[PDB]
């Protein structure tokens, strides 16, 4: 009965039928995005209406359309034709990936380049990569993919070990034309294989690891109701899934005595960009928007018990649409479980004689996606003490190139002749805040050093200062680790028992933001990534930090255009957008398959409760 | 047979007998520190000689002594009389703690101050705190403790809830004189209790937590030999224990094929300081040097199975000396166990069809100490992939004061009338490096941004730069999170298969360093805490960043004096000293007992291996 329930297979089938009967889903049409719309603000009238947003691509060259459908009422609410040279192209379709390699295999320029290198065309895999927007006037308004080549010596070979450097092609995937083939010179194809299951590379497998058995003999402590409503250790929330964003958390609330207290209305990773820092023209255009261009949710893995998720696991299997409107289940795509998390609180008191220890635990909600060579795990954690944490885990195989003799300032060497270009992995968390309700504000908190002198005669004092962000034009903030800078989201109309506004503190990891020159194409298209924190006034249509149509958009969409409205954010319905990421200079140890590296953020209560919220946790 | 074995009860008994027969341990003498000396550099001749260092205090006022003893040969090697006004006082003795409260209970000024507040002297507990060095000329060369008072309403009451503000006393614990009683005015004693086991405060305990069972049905994967030698998943090390530093890790090495490769010769937390930032004269002198002044190892907790350490636990029970030279065992003082640590590496490859997942694990070595109101957990972690990590966990009860009406810039309010002064918890990790042997160097690595222009026409390139630290005078470094600053310890004479020097990268958390005015007493005594990273040339007698005798030392000892030697550190036997810490503005949620907060650092391999070191990890 919940309006936040997961989309069902029947709902997706109904959308398909509604679109087809409306004449909007003929043989030339493809669904590039389909997802459920959240309830509008103030749905406290039970006026339940399940609406879906659909992006419809046309493979014959006709204008694409954005369509909204009500499955409740069985009607098309609106259908708009899109001018893609203006507002951006639709996300890449899975079926366009194969088109790139197939088209290049019959192009005389491509074949001549492979012949010069003595490569058999049947062994050459082509990575189909998003195009961005650069200097090529003929690409405006066309759907372009760019291809980089790798050699597969045999069907089970890791092609990433054998990049074909000095060669790139651009393909129009609608007209099926190869627009440009660029060959800047012959590089040796690195010859060592990178097959991490080959016994000659692994050596004999270890026999020293003894099993670790994690079980819950009475079952887990959380309950799942309505398909996706979670209750666990005073937390309450709904787990959503969207094909673009992946796992979305709705209605995060905490049961404080008799009150269910809201904290976060909606939490998601709303964009992620992987910009490459190699100035070679073979790769200098390379920037993945995994969320906005490719849709990370549709490439979610089925997670295996005992390998991907260990313990007493509860799975959700979300349903998405394929390109024709048929429902497709991602079996075991979301793992949920609780984990022991060490000591929660401990004290041995000499004067009272009391020894006290309690253990911590966390609830884990996770999924994994694979886009080409990289694999990413997205982890949301809820802790007993009110902390909320996000962690991204990056693994997979690094993107490779030739390593030029005489070295490089922008590429690491991984193996003889084998390079890995420098890059970043940057995420944007969109946190539609609801600290004790919707009247919230953000304060920036800095440590304050004090000078020795009157009123501080021993020079030991230090303090802190808080600055309220009152309008969007002043709410674009940078980290400052040296001053211990954090941000507090508070509710000025809800006070704790000390008459102070209740709040939550955002702790960032303070990693570098986007490194590209601010005049670059990527800085314009990923402007969110140039600053650590943005605060906007909530609006229904301001969903993504990069805009709705990221693929081949010329720039400026999303957060820079939203904040130009300069709206009041002091005690209002607000959204926090936090940029965080990893700067990856690949190491030899990242090859031939990369051990996990992590990055994230957390929010801790700051006078939200009237005392520690875990005094009622029992012993042993 | 190992020279790195733990001190035995028999060794300590022999030291006691040697000291006594030498006439050095009469009825007026107390052992303030006793510990084993590490082998000197180049012990590759098996010339085994177990030597102990002893600090001997005299309760009658005679000069203390530093003594070195050989238990192997049964002789006193050297005995030096100490001039404590010059080189510092000896660490605080456990038996001096009770002296402070007992002396104040008969002092007319103390009793008059308690009478004005209608407090019964029998209910007033006194926290005995280290004195530091300030303006009081009469304290030079005397052993002083300062006392702050708290009310215990009944024997099981948490006295921390009832600070008696406006009152402080100074005590000479050798002459048994109260030197000063300072009363700056009557503050109400906060009345709410902070008894976190009282059902009226906790409410009914949760019945919702279901058990998590962690077992190892075939036992753990690590072996312990020789009492304290650990082998686990290619790691090899020795676990030492010292009464001042606590757990010390020796001879950290990694079995890479047929080679045992050294990484770290000795790792320890060599100092920790807790400076308070309240300018009130009641507390403006307050700075704990838990390691150097109190000796954190002697207050180690006995860790309980299922509560403190969960899983298949192996315990060590180190032996220390009491004040009379008798051996005392700290039963179950060190926990060792392995833990599942999620996904290690994962990739699903479209072209090869291979799906690959491996799980991570870590070896944990931990102990917990309690000094007054605070409790600290020290955790060392070894990971499958070569990462070494340290984590400090802070919990216990925060130090309290009155909360003044009209507020404070330097104190948080926790409850009606109850404050908690701002403070920091700062640690110094001493890492005697041995990356593939003893010829090491440190490079500072910064991200480098590049301008759009020739050779970077699309403005996407970024790079990095490394700066070798060649002499101690240039090896005092600050963090810079915005430039992604890290430090690499490498061996210029040991190269990986790509002919690059092998190395390890130190990743800091980039938290604020010491906030006090640089002209303050604490900045002079804890100069190590003002900078993130120091590198020195190894020397036998340069053990602690604060010097040997921290208590009431006037300043400048330790690292600032060591680096004045300006020694060559470019490809030499070097020691890295890393400062890291937490800046604590107490929150309501920290009361009445504080949930754990953490801080730490890690070291990751950087071209140390020729490829990923975990290719031989098996599945499932
Ligand atoms: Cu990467
Ligand atoms: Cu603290
Ligand atoms: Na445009
Ligand atoms: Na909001
Ligand atoms: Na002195
Ligand atoms: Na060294």
């Amino acid at each position: 009965a919940s309006p936040f329930r997961l989309a069902s297979a029947g709902e997706i089938s109904e959308v398909q039928g509604i679109l087809r009967t409306a004449g909007l889903l003929g043989p030339e049409k493809r669904i590039a995005y389909l997802g459920v719309l959240d309830p509008a603000r103030g749905a406290g009238s039970e006026a339940e209406d399940r609406r879906f947003r659909v992006f419809i691509h046309d493979v014959s060259g006709a204008r694409p359309q954005e369509v909204t459908v009500s499955v409740t009422n069985g009607t098309v609410i609106s259908a708009v034709e899109l001018d893609t040279a203006a507002t951006g192209e639709l996300p890449v379709l899975e079926e366009e990936f194969e088109v790139v390699e197939q088209l290049l295999a019959t192009d005389e320029r491509w074949l001549k380049a492979l012949a010069a290198r003595n490569l058999d065309v049947s062994k050459v895999r082509v990575a189909p990569l998003s195009a961005g927007v650069f200097e090529y006037a003929e690409e405006r308004g066309r759907r372009i993919l760019r291809g980089l080549a790798f050699v597969q010596d045999f069907p089970e070979d890791s092609a990433w070990a054998h990049p074909v450097d000095g060669l790139v092609a651009y393909v129009d995937v609608v007209s099926k034309e190869v627009t440009r083939v660029i060959d800047t010179g012959v590089f040796p194809v690195p010859a060592e294989h990178g097959n991490y299951t080959d016994p000659e590379l692994t050596g004999p497998l270890r026999t020293t690891q003894k099993p670790i058995s994690i079980t819950q003999p009475e079952g887990p402590s959380f309950t799942v109701t309505g398909g996706n409503h979670i209750e666990w250790e005073k937390w309450s929330l709904d787990v959503g899934f969207d094909v673009r964003e992946g796992v979305v958390l709705h209605n995060i609330a905490f049961r404080d005595g008799d009150r269910l207290r809201p904290i976060i209305n909606r939490a998601s990773i709303a964009e992620m960009v992987v910009p490459y820092g190699d100035p070679s023209p073979i790769r200098s255009w390379q920037n993945y928007f995994d969320t906005g261009e490719y849709l990370v949710g549709q490439y979610a893995n089925s997670l295996e018990l005992g390998c991907d998720c260990l313990g007493d696991i509860t799975y959700l299997s979300p349903v998405i649409s394929d390109a024709f409107g048929n429902p497709r289940e991602i079996r075991n795509g979301i793992c949920m479980h609780e984990e022991d998390w060490g000591i929660l609180a401990k004290h041995s008191d000499l004067w009272s004689g009391i020894n006290y220890t309690r253990r911590n635990r966390r609830m884990v909600i996770s999924f994994f996606t694979t886009i080409g060579n990289y694999d990413y795990g997205f982890y949301w954690y809820l802790y007993l003490d009110g902390t909320i944490e996000f962690e991204a885990k990056a693994t997979g195989v690094v993107f490779t190139s030739a390593f030029p003799e005489g070295g490089s300032d922008n590429i690491s060497q991984l193996a003889p002749g084998l390079g890995a270009p420098f890059h970043q992995h940057i995420f944007s968390a969109r946190l539609d805040m609801a600290i004790d309700g919707f009247t919230n504000r953000v304060e920036e908190e800095d440590v304050v050093r004090q000078t020795m002198g009157p009123g501080n005669e021993r020079g030991n004092a230090f303090s802190r200062k808080r600055t309220v962000l009152t309008r969007e034009s002043e709410a674009v903030r940078e980290a400052d680790a040296r001053t211990g800078r954090t941000w507090i989201i508070s509710n000025p109309e809800s006070k704790n028992r000390l008459n102070e506004p209740v709040g939550y503190k955002l702790h960032a990891h303070n990693q570098p933001t986007l490194l590209a020159d601010p005049g670059s194409s990527i800085a314009r298209r990923a402007a969110f990534a140039t600053k650590d924190l943005w605060v906007t006034r909530y609006a229904d249509d301001e969903r993504y930090p990069t805009g709705d149509f990221v693929n081949q958009h010329s720039g400026g969409a999303g957060l820079p255009s939203y904040i130009a409205q300069d709206r009041d954010i002091d005690g209002q319905d607000i959204v926090v957008w936090h940029t965080f990421g990893l700067t990856h200079f690949p190491r030899v140890e990242d090859w031939p398959i990369m051990p996990v590296d992590t990055v994230g953020f957390k929010l801790r209560p700051e006078g939200f409760f009237d005392r520690s919220p875990v005094l009622d946790v029992p012993a042993n």
